[PDB]
């Protein structure tokens, strides 16, 4: 008999998120002690706010991937009510916690970060045909080890082959490629705009283009030549000009090499590209955790909180177990 995945085979530890769609709890398998993230959704708010086409990409995409700093799905089950995602546990927390409270990360630690994002991004590209499209801080993550993992799929984009393209709009404002605001027929080439404001942002300790108002933030991401500090050397002055080029064309990866022209950018010279796959390299960041439980790189807002527990042919292809341990 096949492994049948159930809520009452986890116990509900501590609260990480909570929001509209549902919630995100640290849990352990009774039957064997590991301790994972599930992310709990309730299918009313799902169906309600049309999200259903979002949460079926993010299954597809996690059955159908694997990748060191992609994050693995363990477990997808189902009740009446709710949709379950059994996800590996990210000790580390989310990057946002780390960089709003370092302020700016070293040219060394935000390259080690770049380097596996390029890694993830160019297997989704080169190996899955997909496109990420939702490339911010706040899909990243740490794992126990100080890894990147980067973190919900719903706005990925299938079956993109070579130069293929895709008309949707969507996207964080604030990441929102130039080719996307302009409204064009937009490709992989995406991901690489991503990649550079998160590089940005990690390096510098701040957005490239920010305003409070959407009209003109939209200016600075379509006009503005970006401005740097004096502390940050010319490789990685360039490397963010040129995953910031506005022409996708023109942008860093933007050719059809797709991620081999960023390896190949001199911010890169020296690093094993099979060695960045191979957590060969080590990290710069080691997360203090002294347990699973340790949350320390968690909101308290959540984490405080008690925990208290709040059509159906839509969700065919959303079970899943994997075939992997631990
Ligand atoms: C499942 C996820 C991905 C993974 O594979 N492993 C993993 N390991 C450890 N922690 C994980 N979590 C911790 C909680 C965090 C979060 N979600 C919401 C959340 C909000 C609204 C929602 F509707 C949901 C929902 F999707 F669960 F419904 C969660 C609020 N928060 C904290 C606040 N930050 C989010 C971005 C800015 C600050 C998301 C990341 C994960």
């Amino acid at each position: 008999g096949s492994l049948r995945v159930t809520m009452n085979e986890f116990e509900y530890l501590k609260l990480l998120g909570k929001g509209t769609f549902g919630k995100v709890i640290l849990v352990k398998e009774k039957a064997t002690g590991r301790y994972y993230a599930m992310k709990i959704l309730k299918k009313e708010v799902i169906v309600a706010k049309d999200e259903v086409a979002h949460t079926l990409t993010e299954s597809r995409v996690l059955q159908n991937s694997r990748h060191p700093f992609l994050t693995a799905l363990k477990y997808s089950f189902q009740t009446h009510d709710r949709l379950c995602f059994v996800m590996e546990y990210a000790n580390g927390g989310e990057l946002f916690f780390h960089l709003s409270r370092e302020r700016v990360f070293s040219e060394d630690r935000a390259r080690f970060y770049g380097a596996e994002i390029v890694s993830a991004l160019d297997y989704l590209h080169s190996e899955k045909n997909v496109v990420y499209r939702d490339l911010k801080l706040e899909n990243l993550m740490l794992d126990k080890d100080g890894h990147i993992k980067i973190t919900d799929f719903g706005l990925c984009k299938e079956g993109i082959k070579d130069g293929a393209t895709m008309k949707t709009f969507c996207g964080t404002p604030e990441y929102l490629a130039p080719e996307v605001l302009e409204d064009n027929d937009y490709g992989r080439a995406v991901d690489w705009w991503g990649l550079g404001v998160v590089m940005y942002e990690m390096m510098c300790g701040r957005l490239p283009f920010y305003n409070q108002d959407h009209e003109k933030l939209f200016e600075l991401i379509l006009m503005e030549e970006i401005r740097f500090p004096r502390t940050l050397g010319p490789e990685a002055k360039s490397l963010l000009s040129g995953l910031l080029k506005k022409d996708p064309k023109q942008r860093l990866g933007g050719g059809p090499s797709d991620a081999k022209e960023i390896m190949q950018h001199r911010f890169f010279a020296g690093i094993v590209w099979q060695h960045v796959y191979e957590k060969k390299l080590s990290p710069p960041f080691k997360p203090q955790v002294t347990s699973e439980v340790d949350t320390r790189y968690f909101d308290e807002e959540f984490t405080a909180q008690m925990i208290t527990i709040t059509e159906q042919e839509m969700f065919r292809d959303f079970d899943y177990i994997a075939d992997w341990e631990g």
